[PDB]
C-alpha cells in the first residue's frame, strides 16, 4: 500500500573526526590548519538520496571557538564546480553564521534540496575571520578546494592548485530524509576501512564498491557511511581518537544505523615495534575491546559484524610487522571466528589472503606496501559480503 508518511533523517555521508594537533608519545608537536576570510568546497558521494538535507559541522577538537560565517550546499559538476541553480544557504537556527564552542558539534536546518543516491554534492564554507581547524578528517581521499573570499555561492573556486587539500575542515555528516524504510550501514575501521591508496576523487573505498553493489542489486535505501580513520587504533589515541573511545560518537549515534562493520586492531599490533613502543599491547586487550563495543551495539539493537584481520607480512618487516604482531593478529582472528556474540563474520582475511602464502596479502590486490589494498582489493573486499547480512 501507500508507505507511511512520516518523514525521517538518515546518515548519507559521514567522515570521522581526528584533532590534527595530536602526535606520539615524544613526537614534535603538529600545527593544525588556519583560514583567514576563505572558503573551502569540499566534495562528497551521498549514499541516500532523498528530499531534504541537513549539515553536520564540528569543532570537537578546536582550542577555541569558530565561526563558520557562512555555509551553502550545491550539486556538483566535477572538480570545484557546482550546478548554480540548485545552490541553497545552510542555515543554523535560521541564522547564516554560527559560531561552535570548542569540543562541540552542530546539526544545521533541513535545506530544501532533492538528491538522488550515489551522487555528489559540494559543501562550501567561508570563514571571515582567523580560524584555527583542527578538526580535520585527515584522509579525505577527495579533492577540497580552497579560495579567498565568500566564494561559497560561485559557480567554481578561483584559486592556485597548490592550495587544494584532500583533507575535510569540520564537516562530519550529511543527512538526508526520506519517507522510505532504510537501512544504514556504518563502516568502522582504520586506513583499509577510510580507503588508503584508492584513487583520489573517484570513489573507490571499499565502502564506495559495497554502496555500488547494493544500488546495483536494487537496494537503493540500504546506506553505507564511512566511520573509518587512516592510522586509528582500538587502545591508544594516535591516528584519530582511541577506537575505543570514538566509538559511541562514530558508531552508536551516526542517525539512522541498523548495521556496523568493524575492522580494526592492525595499527595496535604493528605500531608498538617502533612508532609506539610504550603502546605495546596484547591480543587480549584488543579482543577486550572489542567486547565491550559488541557489547554496547547490540544492547541498541544493531546487526554487528566484525572482520578479520587482513595479512600483512612485509609490511615495513621488523618495524610494523613482526612475529609478535602476527601471533596477536591469528589469536584475534581465532577470536572473531569463534565469536557467538557477534551477528556474523565478514572474512576479509579469506578474501584478499595470498593464495600461496596466507601470511601475505594477493599480489593483485597489493597497492605496493604489503598493507594496504589497491582498487582491485577494496573492490574484492566488498565483494566478499554476503548482502543478505545487511538487510
Ligand atoms: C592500516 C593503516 O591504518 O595504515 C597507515 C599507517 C601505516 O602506514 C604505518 C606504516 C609503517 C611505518 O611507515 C613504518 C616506519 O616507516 C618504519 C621506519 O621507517 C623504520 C625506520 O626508518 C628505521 C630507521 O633505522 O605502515 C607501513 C607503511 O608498513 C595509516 C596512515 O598513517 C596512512 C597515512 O599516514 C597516509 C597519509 C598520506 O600520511
Ligand atoms: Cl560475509
Ligand atoms: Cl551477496
Amino acid at each position: 500500500g501507500l508507505v507511511p508518511r512520516g518523514s525521517h533523517m538518515y546518515a548519507s555521508w559521514t567522515a570521522s573526526m581526528s584533532d590534527a594537533t595530536q602526535v606520539l608519545p615524544g613526537a614534535a608537536p603538529a600545527a593544525s590548519q588556519s583560514f583567514n576570510n576563505q572558503t573551502v568546497r569540499h566534495v562528497l558521494r551521498l549514499s541516500l538520496g532523498g528530499n531534504t538535507l541537513r549539515v553536520k559541522v564540528s569543532n570537537l577538537f578546536g582550542k577555541s571557538p569558530i565561526t563558520f560565517t557562512a555555509v551553502r550546499v550545491a550539486k556538483s559538476t566535477g572538480q570545484s564546480n557546482i550546478d548554480v541553480s540548485t545552490d541553497k544557504s545552510v542555515t543554523f537556527n535560521g541564522q547564516a553564521s554560527v559560531t561552535l564552542e570548542a569540543g562541540t558539534e552542530l546539526v544545521s536546518d533541513a535545506v530544501n534540496l532533492e538528491v538522488a543516491p550515489l551522487t555528489n554534492i559540494a559543501v562550501s564554507m567561508y570563514f571571515s575571520s582567523p580560524t584555527a581547524m583542527p578538526t580535520v578528517h585527515a584522509l579525505g581521499v577527495q579533492t577540497a578546494f580552497i579560495g579567498a573570499g565568500n566564494q561559497t555561492a560561485a559557480t567554481s573556486i578561483s584559486a592556485a592548485a597548490a592550495d587544494q587539500s584532500q583533507s575535510y575542515y569540520g564537516l562530519t555528516a550529511l543527512e538526508v530524509s526520506s519517507i522510505q524504510k532504510t537501512n544504514v550501514v556504518v563502516t568502522f575501521g582504520d586506513a583499509i576501512t577510510d580507503g588508503y591508496k584508492s584513487t583520489v576523487d573517484a570513489s573507490k573505498r571499499y565502502p564506495n564498491q559495497l554502496d555500488d553493489r547494493l544500488k546495483t542489486a536494487g537496494f537503493s535505501r540500504i546506506g553505507v557511511v564511512n566511520q573509518g580513520i587512516s592510522g586509528n587504533r582500538w587502545l591508544n589515541d594516535f591516528s584519530g581518537p582511541s577506537g575505543t573511545s570514538r566509538f559511541d560518537r562514530d558508531v552508536l549515534n551516526v542517525t539512522g544505523i541498523t548495521h556496523a562493520i568493524i575492522l580494526l586492531g592492525v595499527n595496535d599490533l604493528g605500531f608498538s615495534a617502533w612508532l609506539a613502543p610504550t603502546q605495546t599491547v596484547t591480543a587480549e586487550q584488543v579482543i577486550a575491546a572489542m567486547t565491550t563495543a559488541i557489547v554496547k551495539a547490540k544492547a541498541k539493537g544493531i546487526k554487528v559484524f566484525v572482520g578479520t584481520i587482513i595479512p600483512f607480512k612485509g609490511a615495513s618487516m621488523g618495524y610494523y610487522y613482526t612475529d609478535a604482531a602476527e601471533a596477536k593478529r591469528q589469536t584475534i582472528n581465532t577470536f572473531i571466528r569463534n565469536s557467538k556474540e557477534i551477528d556474523g563474520v565478514i572474512d576479509f582475511a579469506d578474501a584478499l589472503k595470498n593464495p600461496a602464502d596466507p601470511l601475505t596479502i594477493n599480489p593483485i590486490y597489493d597497492s605496493g606496501d604489503a598493507l594496504h589494498p589497491n582498487d582491485a582489493g577494496y573492490e574484492a573486499m566488498a565483494a566478499a559480503i554476503d548482502l543478505s547480512k545487511l538487510q
